[PDB]
Order: structure tokens, then sequence, then C-alpha cells
């Protein structure tokens, strides 16, 4: 459905890019991430009561009840009913409007309350102020969750790609050349408000860590000499590629840093 962050009356998120926590858990947290993407979630219905999972924006993992370390955010894959269906209930006893309604979050199958940077549970009490706001963001900023989610899966499918052959003498050759092209545009310089818009975005990217993937293609890629040496190990199909690839990748690089 609908892109949103979760507040209390502070919103819900994980940890930012390359945590030691491997970015599982869940938080609390005030300050910079109420305008960061790491704290945007989408509800997936499978109104009060009705059953849901709640992902997250950009990595694409889902909120789940685990037996090994209760609350955490879990890979599509391993998304079943049972862990990952949430609903929202009006009271703690035993429809739905942004911004106003406050809105407890029970896991369907145990009956827990989500509850309490300050680390997320569940628990079967939990807190008088457990209730969360569901709050609307900008288009720009899911626009941005959107694509880091996307860009990132693509270019993590293309250094596993690289890995493979990595001292070994299919990659996403075409997808890749054309996600840095729309990238590179979408950064592209104009005027002011223009001007806002993109150091927004571009520090969006910043903090989802989108410079160190770009670098890690970088880095995998100048292993290689020569587009031939790059054909040892991949296609002579793909090595076709390489010049080309490495430029746009040290232009978006150089897009992302900019003004």
């Amino acid at each position: 459905g609908h892109v949103l962050r979760l507040f209390h009356g502070e919103c819900l998120t994980i940890s930012a890019a390359d945590s030691d926590d491997q970015r599982r858990l869940v938080y609390y947290e005030g300050g910079a991430v109420c305008t960061h993407a790491r704290s945007l979630w989408r509800l997936e219905p499978l109104r009060w009561g009705q059953p849901l999972r709640i992902r997250h924006v950009t990595t694409g993992r889902y909120l789940a009840l685990t037996e090994d370390q209760g609350l955490v955010v879990v890979d599509a894959c391993k998304a079943h009913t049972k862990a990952t269906s949430f609903c929202f209930r009006v009271s703690k006893e035993k429809e739905i409007k942004y911004g106003e309604s406050l809105c407890f979050v029970q896991h369907v199958a145990s009956g827990l309350w989500l509850t309490y940077k300050k680390k997320a549970i569940l628990h079967q009490e939990g807190h008088m102020d457990d209730a969360l706001f569901l709050t609307r963001c900008q288009q720009e900023e899911s626009q941005a969750a959107r694509m880091i989610h996307s860009t990132a899966g693509l270019y993590n499918q293309f250094i596993k790609g690289l890995d493979s052959f990595s001292g070994k003498p299919a990659l996403p050759i075409e997808a890749v050349i054309l996600s840095l092209q729309d990238l590179i545009g979408y950064f592209e310089p104009p005027k002011q408000s223009k001007l806002r818009s993109l150091r927004n975005r571009q520090s969006l990217f910043q903090e989802e860590g989108m410079l160190s993937l770009v670098l890690n293609c970088i880095d995998r890629l100048n292993v290689y000499t020569t587009a031939a040496h790059f054909a040892e190990y991949a296609g002579e199909e793909a090595a076709e590629s390489w010049k080309e690839i490495v430029n746009l990748l040290y232009e978006l690089l150089a897009s992302l840093i900019r003004g």
C-alpha cells in the first residue's frame, strides 16, 4: 500500500547501513532518522484488527517474531504468515486514519504487543504509551526509498556476480548500465528549490550507504587492468561493457558527492 513512518506520541526504525547488528533489529529513535529513509515502512495487507505484514522499504525485510531473537526484521523468503502477520488494535483488551489514530501493534499468532535509541520488542503486557501514529511521508522520500531498495538489490546481484569468478578463469550488464544512467540523470543539477531537493536526495542515498555500494563495484571491477583481462574471467560478451560500467560508476559516485 502506502509508504509511511510509525511514530510515538521519535519513530520506528532499523540501524544505519553497515551496522554491527546487520540491520536485523528494530528500534525507536528520534533526531535525524525522522527525515531519513531507514525509518520508512510499507503496510501490506494479506481497518482495525485486519492482519498485515510490515515491510522495511530500503532493505525489503519484513517485521517478525522469532523464537531465537523475538522481534526482528526477516528476509522475504522466511516471511511466513505466522511469523510476519500483525494487526492494529484500538486498545489492549480482549476505520484507520493517518496522523489521528493511536495504533497498538499486535502480533496475530502470539498476541504480543509491540513495545520497548531504544530497542523495540514484543511483550505480553508492554506499556501505556505503545500506541503509534501512522504518518504519511513525502513523495520524494518514498521515491528515494524505493529506488534505494532497487539499486541496492541490483548492485548486490552484480557484486555476487563478480565474486563468483574472482580468481576462477550471468551478469546483469544491461540492467546495471541502465541503472547507472538513470541515477546519473536523477542526480543531475538544475532553481533554489530544485537545489534543496537535490541535496536532500543525495543525503538520503548517502545515509543508506550508497557510496560504499558504488565503490564496492568500482573496487571489484578495478581488479582488472583491461577489458581483455576481465574477459578471461567474465564473458567476452560482458567484457565489452567493462570500461563503460566503470566510467558510469565513477560518474554516479561523483554525482552523489557534487554540490
